[PDB]
Formats: C-alpha cells, sequence, structure tokens
DNA sequence: AGGTAGACTCGGACG
DNA sequence: CGTCCGAGCTAC
C-alpha cells in the first residue's frame, strides 16, 4: 500500500483495536521483527499492553500502546486484519497479536517483506525506521523552500531526490512518476537543474497528486506504450533511480 | 566528512 | 529454472 491507502487503514484500523489489551503474541516468520533483534524479546515485552492509539508516518504505521510503540511498514503487499482466535488463519499470516477479548490483529505478508520495531514511545522517532524521516508531503514542514534546498545540494535525479525518505515522507514510486508528469518535469533530470519555477510547480503538484488520493486516474504509471492523456504521445519507460519510471516525452522536459 | 551506490530482504510473475 | 522487481545497513 501507498501513503493514501496506509492513511486509510490507520483510520480504519484503529476503532477495531483501540482499548483491547495484548495477551500472546505469535511469531511464525521472526525476521520480520527487527527490533528487539530477538522475537522472543518482542513478543514479551507486548503482553499485557493496552493499545491507545494509532499514527501515521510516510508509510509507517506507528502503534501506540501503554509503554511500547511498535512501528510497522507494510511495504507493498503486507496487510493487518482483526479477526477471531477462534478461525484458522489466513494464508502467510507471519505476526498475530492476541487480545483478551478473543480477538486478534494479524499481519499477513506474501511476500514477507514488510518490517516491525517496538522500542519505549518516547524512543520511537529517534530509532530506525523513524529516524531521519523527512516532513508529511501535506504539510507546511514540506515546502518549495525545503524541496529546492535539498535539489540544489545533490548531483541525484529529480526521481531520485523524490524517492529519498529523508526528503519527503512515503512519497512512493507511482506518485513520484505522476507528480513529474503533471509539473511537466523529466524524471531523468539533474535534481539541481530545476529552476525555481519548476521547484514550485513540482511541489504543487507533489502535494496535488498525494492530496487527491488521500481525499479519495493515472497519466503515466504502467501506462507504457499507450498513448499520453494530454498529448497523445506514447508513454515510455526507462529506469531512472534504479527504479521502472514512466513518462512522456512530450509533455515532460 | 558525509553523500552516495550497492547489498540485502522475498516470492509471484515472466522469459 | 534463472531473472526481475522494489522500500528503506554497509562501505566506497
Ligand atoms: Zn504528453
Amino acid at each position: 500500500p501507498e501513503l493514501p491507502e496506509v492513511e486509510t487503514i490507520r483510520r480504519t484500523l484503529l476503532p477495531l483495536i483501540v482499548g483491547k489489551t495484548i495477551e500472546d503474541v505469535r511469531i511464525f516468520w521472526p525476521n520480520i521483527i527487527r527490533h528487539p533483534r530477538d522475537s522472543e524479546a518482542f513478543a514479551a515485552r507486548m503482553i499485557g499492553q493496552t493499545v491507545r492509539g494509532l499514527e501515521r508516518r510516510g508509510k509507517f504505521l506507528k502503534f501506540l500502546l501503554d509503554r511500547d510503540a511498535l512501528i510497522s511498514h507494510l511495504r507493498a503487499e503486507g496487510r493487518y486484519a482483526v479477526a477471531s482466535a477462534l478461525e484458522p488463519l489466513e494464508p502467510h499470516t507471519h505476526v498475530v497479536f492476541c487480545f483478551t477479548d478473543g480477538s486478534e490483529l494479524r499481519y499477513r505478508d506474501v511476500r514477507k517483506f514488510g518490517t516491525m520495531h517496538v522500542y519505549a514511545k518516547e524512543e520511537a522517532d529517534r530509532r530506525p525506521p523513524l529516524a531521519e524521516l523527512g516532513p508529511e508531503p501535506l504539510s507546511p514542514a514540506f515546502s518549495p523552500a525545503v524541496l529546492a534546498e535539498r535539489a540544489v545540494k545533490t548531483k541525484r535525479s529529480v526521481k531520485a531526490l523524490l524517492l529519498d525518505c529523508t526528503v519527503v515522507a512515503g512519497f512512493g514510486n507511482i506518485y513520484v512518476d505522476e507528480s513529474l508528469f503533471r509539473a511537466g518535469i523529466l524524471p531523468g533530470r539533474p535534481a539541481a537543474s530545476l529552476s525555481s519555477k519548476e521547484i514550485e510547480r513540482l511541489h504543487e503538484e507533489m502535494v496535488a497528486t498525494i492530496g487527491e488520493a488521500v481525499m479519495k486516474h493515472l497519466y503515466v504509471y504502467g501506462r507504457q506504450g499507450n498513448p499520453c492523456k494530454r498529448c497523445g504521445t506514447p508513454i515510455e519507460k526507462t529506469v531512472v533511480a534504479g527504479r521502472g519510471t514512466h513518462y512522456c516525452p512530450r509533455c515532460q522536459r
């Protein structure tokens, strides 16, 4: 899931778990657990804590308990569900939080690619994976000025810059390509090559693109070989910043 | 110094 | 049957 979907998960999951108390934590793929390094310590420490809140930073979910925060990243295919301990688990369920009311918060991930870290709440923001995370794209903290300052100081492409979690939080591949198309900027452009006008336009399209998605369709992403919706030129796909990258070679320069 | 590329994690889809 | 893919500690 991308940022807007993670926000939807945050909003919908919270009422399904708030106020529940963890009675057991079962782990079927210990590698998902990144901190504490020992999955048995991870399980032991959460037992007895009650869920108090659920926040989002970038694409990270931050479960707030009594003493600890659980920081979870789902990557592309991770998913949470709340269900009865009496019913068989869905396939690819790797971690289950069992509540005293007989319900469970289950984490599934066919790719086994997501991560979990638990720290005392007051430490979470200054430890991985939240440490050094950039500002929320929809916050005043993410400004043209902030974007301009990062862009001038790097030799990287503008696409690489936008994918950098320290620059802006959780702005995914799809939204990078869409925003660059909407701003009329080629993804392979050196970030430092962007004018003030272009940085302003890019910031504006980033906010509009992800903001529109958060409230509730694609110009380029996955549309290679099909006509641009604005000019009819075939959309092209190449590798930029180590990712599949889609663009219109007429609309973007 | 620290910015930056590479290694790493996985299994479904693809040739 | 190998190769590809991609979000977010190690080593030049
Ligand atoms: Zn076009």
